[PDB]
């Protein structure tokens, strides 16, 4: 298993990550505060764990699909059912979002990492885009309320730069996800392996160091 | 799959029914009103995607009991497990419920489900009624606390139509259930797909007009 | 199966806790006393179903490792999921923790019990102590904040009671999983069910008790 160096590099960014973050946020007292440590820990805390699920072997699975039988790292599916929703909620407190739009993003952010699960474990090849396509549509969602749902300039100014970093780094999820193993096998497992863990590494830490650090 | 047809068109009526209800929603400044947009819009939206993995055929399992190898549409549970609380939180937020009977209503509502999964997919014959009985316990809880737990005339008068509208509809699954192949045989699994797909969109999109046109 | 024995005796014993539970909360009109019975009671009524699923035989798998072909009951770590946090949820409510330390307790204990998922159903013998390694780590967190996150003499009092209660059960459920059939093979599964059970009930019907009774 050639990706095995990204995913090895991506549990130890995790975890030095995690650890930093558990660090900083030792002595925090605001309850504010309090939350987007809670929150910001969280997630790469979790990233730790699966990112070493699929190292040790055990988020991986096999699809049969297009005459082939496709490992399929599922734990992903894992790591982002809750660690989507997580940033979101970074956001969202950050925003002073209504109830409503926090449901509806994490109501959304459900459908779009639910849908990806079974877009990749489906067996049917041509399917697999169609719950692409449903997935897709719901990002587009939170990408909309991040824009047009969504005043101190200290949140202002770290909610641009915080929902600037959502937006162009979730956009590449599927583009990957699309040319890579789960779709249309245009970029081998190895290559797609360390996109995404660029990505993670940069959505959450990359994303984490802006936030707690503001 | 004869019962494809069902599965169909639950799918469209589904999807015609987010899609309005994001429009109908399309506009709303008010913070309870919005919570009620994002509940109600929610519900049809996790609906219609597994609606579509039913129909796709991804949301179908086998299951050896009583000598056959009974389909079981395992998705409907998932699809129940999210819709489920939140149609209890569209009548609890109405009705301005403590948290401590949102979280009674919603831990039932978990059992409910929970224990109708297992249900579904037990392999001992008889075991599946035991697993049935304890589900519908739960729901007597649900309609117990909706009677006697749950007042301006406008919030009333709207509560006791949603409340009617769950106690009939809601007692009908177990019915469909029993007869149907999760349980009985009694009804052919064609019949029974329409059946719950009436249900469902009656207890979704028709639950929801009457709620988001009020 | 010899175990099946204390799992009979869990189920009832969760049963009639349960039941119990939901009597004695018959009548509760305070907002804050029904959050407590609310948790209280869908804990073991939790317990009470997955405690089911083992005896019936539903909640229960081989793993192959270590040369054998390992019976592992997947359904406790279904149960856990929703009792762990709810146990926490009724300390942190009682001691009126603040959400930031309610995300991290709640997200450090979902960590727990998903490691001890995932070493529970691990096939490489050896890399299961190193999610019970994590798992456990995730634990000494919790009792972290349970000691030092962590008044009124009424709260204060019966805090300390259930805080001891839950640092000396919890803290045995590793040494249980470590010496049993999850990980050693020292105690056979007769044993372990047992001490899972006598703590099980302890740590929910036992620390309810002197939670309702408070
Ligand atoms: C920490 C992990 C993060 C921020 C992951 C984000 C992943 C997405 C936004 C992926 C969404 C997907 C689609 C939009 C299409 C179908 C495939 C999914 C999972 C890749
Ligand atoms: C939108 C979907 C809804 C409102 C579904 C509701 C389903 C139930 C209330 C079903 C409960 C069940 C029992 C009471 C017994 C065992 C079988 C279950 C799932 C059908
Ligand atoms: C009602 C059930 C309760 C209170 C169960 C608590 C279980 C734990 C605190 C177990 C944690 C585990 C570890 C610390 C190591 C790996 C094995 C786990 C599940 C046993």
């Amino acid at each position: 298993r050639p990706e095995w160096i990204w995913l090895a590099l991506g549990t130890a960014l995790m975890g030095l990550g995690t650890l930093y973050f558990l660090v900083k946020g030792m002595g925090v007292s605001d309850p504010d505060a309090k939350k987007f440590y809670a929150i910001t820990t969280l997630v790469p805390a979790i990233a730790f764990t699966m990112y070493l699920s699929m190292l040790l072997g055990y988020g991986l699975t096999m699809v049969p699909f297009g005459g082939e039988q496709n490992p399929i790292y599922w734990a992903r599916y894992a790591d982002w059912l809750f660690t989507t929703p997580l940033l979101l909620l970074d956001l969202a407190l950050l925003v002073d979002a209504d109830q409503g739009t926090i449901l509806a993003l994490v109501g959304a952010d459900g459908i779009m990492i639910g849908t990806g699960l079974v877009g990749a474990l489906t067996k049917v090849y041509s399917y697999r885009f169609v719950w692409w396509a449903i997935s897709t549509a719901a990002m587009l969602y939170i990408l909309y309320v991040l824009f047009f749902g969504f005043m101190r300039p200290e949140v202002a100014s770290t909610f641009k730069v915080l929902r600037n970093v959502t937006v162009v780094l979730w956009s590449a999820y599927p583009v990957v996800w699309l040319i890579g193993s789960e779709g249309a096998g245009i970029v081998p497992l190895n290559i797609e392996t360390l996109l995404f863990m660029v990505l993670d590494v940069s959505a959450k830490v990359g994303f984490g160091l802006i936030l707690l650090r503001s």
